[PDB]
């Protein structure tokens, strides 16, 4: 049979609202995700008998190629679909953070490029996920030739880019047409990545939440549970952990957070229990936490660390800084205005967004007073920024988080 492992790699879907994001990742794994960010797992085997690309599959059977051998199992895989909308774009940028390498969604019967698809094309660029495929959905509606002369505007659009040589697939993602030559593509052009598991471990939170079923016993309470993505090292059961930067506090008037430490009392990965968590897939890590904590998504944006690790968590940040040329996302075409001082900026850290007032400008460098603290693990940490333009928080420029 085939082993049941955590998934080992997670890929972005992303892409302009509607273009067929979760329809995309419900045909490559039978699962709907309602939830945004999405997140989905499959199984990917290989029959060595058939011939490819139908030869992979997402489930342990080679029948649809006469076999009656058991396919080769690949690895588990583990899709995350970033929301489209334009308002949602910070979600977006959270779940980047997650991503090992992504799908863009681009469909054939609009007009591309649409302005997310090219703010998330190049939110991508900006943060690194560049092991790239993408797919021309939607085709079931038009013509050959019509999806052909929108081929050749992406390829227009790639051309002297970092992704000029990014594969483009055409797929309906409704009606399951092509899906094999996509999961193909999948092993491809999205190896997972090498995982360096001596490095501190370090988990991006994006979930929290009480299990605990209604009117539930007091003395059977579950304690909390905190879902998120595995970025680098691993952890294990029964680990003495803590949450950055934790929880605010009143006290009274004068806001705080205080690190919350707890020991891990289990890990899962879908509805599977292990005893080790590494990078890829979204874990649920429990925890013995009151259940009041982790309820409803509160922790998100935390970081998880060992309970001694060393980790700055800053009210002010100097970030090394790149303006874009143009505000990507926006409908009508904009110019941006250089960060003036004393003007509120969006941070996309981690899996974190958070305010701050720009305190210092130069060329290179700006320095800002965040609203509430970030967590920084590391000394190279991309951040995104984001300034509300037009009654809307859209992407700007980039820079490095220094410490
Ligand atoms: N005809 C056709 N419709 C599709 C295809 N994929 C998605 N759709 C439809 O497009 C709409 C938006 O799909 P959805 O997956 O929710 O888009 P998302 O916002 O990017 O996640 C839904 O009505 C889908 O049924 C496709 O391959 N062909
Ligand atoms: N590690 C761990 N995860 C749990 C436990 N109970 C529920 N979860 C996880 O929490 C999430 C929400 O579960 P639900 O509240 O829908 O039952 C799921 O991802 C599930 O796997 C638990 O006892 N331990
Ligand atoms: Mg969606
Ligand atoms: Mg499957
Ligand atoms: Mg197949
Ligand atoms: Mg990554
Ligand atoms: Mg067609």
């Amino acid at each position: 049979a085939w082993p049941k492992v955590q998934p080992e790699v997670n890929i972005g879907v992303v892409g302009h609202v509607d273009h067929g994001k979760t329809t995309l990742v419900q045909a490559i794994t039978g699962i709907w995700t309602s939830k945004k960010l999405g997140y989905a797992e499959t199984n990917i085997g290989v029959c060595e008998s058939c011939k490819k690309p139908e030869a992979y599959v997402t489930e342990p059977s080679c029948k649809s190629c006469g076999s009656d051998d058991e396919p080769k199992f690949l690895r588990r895989i583990s899709f995350i679909d970033a929301p489209g909308h334009e308002v949602l774009m910070a979600t977006m940028l959270s779940g980047a953070a997650l991503m090992d390498g992504a799908i863009l969604v681009v469909a054939a019967n609009e007009p591309f490029p649409q302005p997310q698809t090219r703010e998330h094309f190049v939110a991508l660029g900006i943060i690194g996920v560049k092991n790239l495929i993408i797919v021309q959905n939607k085709v079931d509606v038009v013509s050959k030739e019509e999806a052909l002369s929108q081929y050749r505007q992406i390829k227009q659009f790639t051309k002297g880019t970092w992704a000029e040589n990014v594969p483009i697939i055409p797929v309906s993602a409704l009606h399951k047409i092509n899906i094999d030559s996509l999961i193909e593509g999948i092993e491809e052009y999205i190896k997972t990545p090498y995982r360096d598991l001596s490095q501190k471990p370090v988990m991006l939170v994006i979930r929290s939440f009480d299990v605990n079923k209604p009117g539930t016993q007091f003395n059977e309470l579950k304690g909390g549970v905190i879902g998120g993505s595995i970025i680098q090292g691993l952890f294990k059961v029964d680990q003495e952990i803590k949450v950055l930067p934790g929880l605010r506090v009143e006290k009274q008037g004068k806001v705080s957070y205080e690190p919350i430490f707890t020991k891990i009392s289990s890990i899962r990965f879908g509805d599977e229990e292990f005893k080790e968590a590494k990078p890829g897939g979204l874990v649920a890590i429990g925890t013995y936490l009151d259940p009041s904590l982790t309820k409803a998504d509160n922790l998100l944006g935390s970081i998880i660390t060992l309970a001694d690790a060393e980790v700055p968590v800053l009210w002010n940040i100097r970030i090394k800084y790149n303006l874009l040329e143009r505000v990507v996302g926006a409908k009508e075409m904009l110019k941006v205005d250089p960060i003036r001082a004393k003007e509120t900026l969006m941070l996309s850290v981690g899996s974190s967004t958070t305010l701050g007032i720009v305190t210092s400008v130069k060329k290179d460098e700006i320095e800002v007073e965040l609203r509430r603290p970030v967590a920084v693990w590391s000394n190279n940490i991309r951040t995104v920024i984001s300034r509300q333009i037009a009654g809307r928080w859209r992407m700007i420029g980039w820079g490095l988080v220094e410490i």
